[PDB]
């Protein structure tokens, strides 16, 4: 057994397969910050920090000179939720109409916190997001949404002058995504022009985002370091419900501040 | 070239071989803390921290619970020294009577700082030594040095009651080593009785030590983590001298506080 | 599953390996009565008594004569202790600085009770120890510890006159072991003379002993019968701690009372 005490849970194998598939599908559909950043393979549970590559010189006495390496520790996130033993039992009885609402809510919370850390920064785990770690001034957005191409072109040209280059992605909040998708100009959808401006990039639907922003996709400008990965574990159970949790250990770091620009 | 800009130094190959051999021999003879602790293979220049394996829980809001891994960063030490171009030139002319006094002094400084960090702790790099990270009260030492066996037996029995076990080593300052070696009781050297008490261990000569202490040698109680290793590098040169430095990146950590006891 | 409900404990496999290794190492180092007696292989959980080989004649009526075999039942010992779920979780996170103090304390209790049963007898499980089941009068010990050779020689000669023979072992309490090890006569350690007197035997450090005693090592004079063996099992767990226990089923019996003598 690992730290995920899964064989100690009163949950059958089919119910486990349904539960860890609903959560994974919800995470894959709901998470948009994972797409804009580079995500390497999970290091493992032993890894606990990322070396920044720099040294802080504190003090130096006589011949001896002393300097300390600079590192950023990882942060773990646990979101607990309760599921129904009646549903878990019906899973083998053949129910296919089970909506794992607690699982979806927990995945939503995890996705929200991870996307907020990636895009704006957590400022509690020491993470600085793309929006905060951006040297470019925010590019204003025109009203009525028929002229969003102006802001997109301005952002792309700011990135080009920053020698950033590469296919760009425009990440929008869900409401702005709705409005831009419904906007049509003179009967010609603005999304086609936006895709043409993005040099082959895509407009992304980010339900957990809180601001619009353009990022290059050349590669190597930001990275999400995962020690562990999104996993489901067991906490306790009573005669009515079973308590589980979603756990993830990670950090996020921005190597090149100029590869992203904020369209606020 | 690496960060040790050695091909940019006005030093011949025979002079390099003499210089990096004098320093290595002086370090091997002078360093005694390396013998009492476990030293794994050097990790490399990229490694910058050691994960303690623990988590600090700072705060937790709504469903999300947040905890941060605990790590200890490495520390680098650089000791510069100047050598004579006349000596470097005489090295190929055939001089074998060259005493690299600056090199010996720099190695002495490096050995002193490393041994102090290992045994008493640096309290500047975050290192806690064996003496400070000891849960056992200090075992007093009798006077006149004929009864040092009493203190040795008391320390060994304290370690045995702590379930520590294993061949013990008694590390002494150089002066106390002289006095114990010259002490003879009733014509029978006390060193033989001390070795018998130590369960096959050895009495160690530590010129850089500042206190006497007994450590078990079972293995796994303390560890010195080396990112880089003791290396010689180049800084500058003028028409008279060449400036070099000794560099080492390391940390020290005590896993089991009870395996060592302080005989002060 | 056996009666040790180990798969029902919220403990990982690495934590199990650390827990059942700390206890075993502590038992091996701390237990000294196991060394002085013969310990055969564990019989099993079904065995419940040892047949003494004798018969008690209670009554006999008319032609029929009735006698009952004499047996000694085994006794089981359970020592419970609580361990921390935080430590168990850190075991996979990489902590190597975990001191299993509850486990050490439980092993100490088990070792103390077993050694007391072996040497002095439990008088609750029906066990009579070597000290109580000794036909030899106690051999007095001289003061100042420089003349302990006198008591050792007297004990060895009493055993020789009892036709016992064989390499003898002198079992001492921990305090007396310290004092004898530090005693040196005229600069010549008394331990060498004691070993010479013991006919190649060893002086044993017994932290759980309460009296000094010499036993022959010829073989077959006393025996510790183990049905089960020192094992770790699960009791319960809450959100903070996990409750485990150390269990052992045994008995001790003295075949030849004259092979041991008490130096009190």
């Amino acid at each position: 057994m690992n730290n995920l005490h899964r064989e100690l849970a009163p949950i059958s194998e089919a119910a486990w397969k349904q539960i860890d598939d609903e959560a994974r599908d919800t995470f894959s559909l709901r998470a948009a910050g994972r797409r804009v950043v580079d995500v390497p393979e999970p290091a493992g549970p032993t890894l606990g920090s990322v070396s920044l590559g720099h040294l802080e010189t504190g003090s130096q006495t006589d011949g001896v000179q002393t300097s300390v390496y600079r590192v950023q520790p990882l942060v773990q996130v646990r979101v607990p939720f309760t599921v129904s033993r009646a549903d878990i039992d019906d899973v083998e009885r053949g129910a296919v109409d089970l909506t794992w609402d607690p699982v979806d809510d927990a995945v939503a919370k995890l996705v929200d916190t991870e996307d907020t850390a990636i895009l704006h920064g957590w400022e509690e785990a020491g993470i600085t997001g793309l929006s905060e770690a951006s040297v470019h001034q925010p590019v204003q957005m025109p009203a009525e949404l028929e002229q969003i191409d102006d802001a997109v072109s301005g952002a792309c040209n700011v990135l080009r002058l920053a020698d950033v280059e590469g296919p760009y992605d425009l990440v929008l909040p869900q409401q702005l995504y709705t409005q831009v998708s419904e906007t049509t100009d003179h009967g010609v959808p603005v999304v086609d022009h936006l895709t043409q401006l993005l040099s082959g990039g895509e407009v992304l639907w980010a339900p957990a985002a809180r601001c619009a922003l353009v990022v290059s996709r050349r590669g190597g400008d930001s990275c999400l370091f995962l020690g562990r990965d999104v996993s489901i574990g067991y906490l306790s159970h009573d005669a009515q419900t079973v308590t589980l949790y979603l756990e993830e250990s990670f950090t996020f770091r921005v190597h090149q501040p100029d590869a992203a620009v904020a369209l606020v």
